[PDB]
RNA sequence: ACA
């Protein structure tokens, strides 16, 4: 029994395009695509008041196609799940920093998180790294003020999602930019030949965050984009895949994983223990995180019989489901943080 | 389409 999973590069906005090019997959072939992965710069623009946000040069500033979908007007055929990239609507991602569907069938998984899947375990990381920005909290609500500084990665995701392979493996890991230095674990002088600009950078290539995360995680896919090209890599038991963007090949490729059972998608639990124990640090929702606070400290502080008061109480007021939810993006921001604060405060610590 |  046999999953496909699609895995899909960067979007930009071209999302006709890419379930054109998704469903011809399935009847040429005659296999069917479980749920899309996508490695980000969706460009989920609702409207044209949301191209404040958009960080790209000029020529690129286009709705593109996403607010068909929020619409109505398209339906997204495949359950897609995504992170974010450096060329978002990224007010409406930091409205969902604690992860969303922006329309139906299309689920963000936030800043970072761990989402459950067909028995998967998948760690999404949002954004791309500047050296200049990772220790900067979020304001909100989004101000035009911070289009420049919005996707890039924070360095406290790091620790947020240290500690998820404790219980059990991670199967698939999502980064936009490539993790530092995969690139010399490849056929990087091939990567040359196509890609002259790569080789000034030489093994700094990518992120350091994504690289610390993919060697603590060590999961059995890391899934990369923004390059625009084609590449794959191993460091050590991970399989490194990078993809190209919508409109040209090597944009989308798919994994044949083992299917041991049918699952909705789901919360995991482990990441679930992890936002509402550091919800001190997020508790102020004009500026979080407030790093006065140790993220690690706050961690540390899970136990066996904690955790399982935490799964009690999200299940009983959000639901282990990941459902959809059509309220504007504003009011999941403060629904979603009612729930993590009122779980929080239920635990007496 | 990093900036
Ligand atoms: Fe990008
Ligand atoms: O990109
Ligand atoms: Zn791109």
């Amino acid at each position: 029994q046999i999953q496909h999973i699609a895995i899909v590069g960067c979007v930009h906005g071209k999302y006709r395009e890419m379930y054109r090019q998704l469903s011809e997959y399935e009847k040429s072939t005659g296999k069917e695509i479980s749920f899309v992965i996508c490695t980000g710069d969706m460009q989920t623009l609702r409207y044209e008041a949301d191209l404040v946000y958009l960080k790209v040069p000029p020529k690129y500033k286009q709705m593109g196609d996403f607010h068909l979908y929020y619409e109505g007007k398209e339906k997204a055929p495949y359950l897609t799940l995504f992170i974010g990239g450096n060329a978002e609507s990224s007010n409406v991602l930091l409205h969902l920093y604690n992860g969303g569907f922006v329309c139906f069938n299309m689920y963000y998984l936030g800043v970072c998180s761990c989402i459950n899947i067909n028995g998967l375990r998948i760690v999404g990381v949002s954004g791309i790294y500047k050296s200049f920005d990772e220790k900067k909290p979020y304001t909100y609500p989004p101000s035009p003020n911070d289009v420049v500084s919005l996707f890039h990665t924070r360095n406290y995701v790091i620790q947020m999602l240290s500690n998820l392979s404790q219980s059990s493996q991670i199967d698939i890991s999502l980064s936009h930019d490539w993790p530092q230095g995969i690139v010399m674990k490849g056929n990087y002088k091939q990567l040359y030949r196509f890609q002259p600009g790569f080789k000034k950078d030489g093994a700094s290539l990518g992120s350091p965050i994504n690289k610390v995360i993919l060697n603590t995680l060590k999961p059995k896919y890391w899934i990369s984009g923004h390059m625009h090209c084609e590449y794959h890599a191993e460091e050590g038991p991970t399989h490194f895949i990078a993809l190209g963007k919508i409109g040209y090949k090597n944009a989308i490729s798919y994994l044949d994983l083992p299917l041991k059972q049918k699952t909705d998608l789901e919360y995991d639990k482990d990441w679930v223990c992890n936002l509402i124990m550091t919800w001190p640090a997020f508790s102020n929702k004009a500026q979080f995180p407030d790093l006065s606070y140790s993220i690690s400290e706050l961690l540390s502080k899970r136990t066996k019989e904690l955790d399982k008061k935490i799964i009690e109480l999200w299940e009983k007021y959000i639901g282990l489901k990941i459902i959809y939810d059509s309220d504007t993006f504003d009011i999941q921001f403060t629904s979603r943080r009612f729930y993590i604060e009122k779980i929080y405060n239920e635990l007496n610590i």
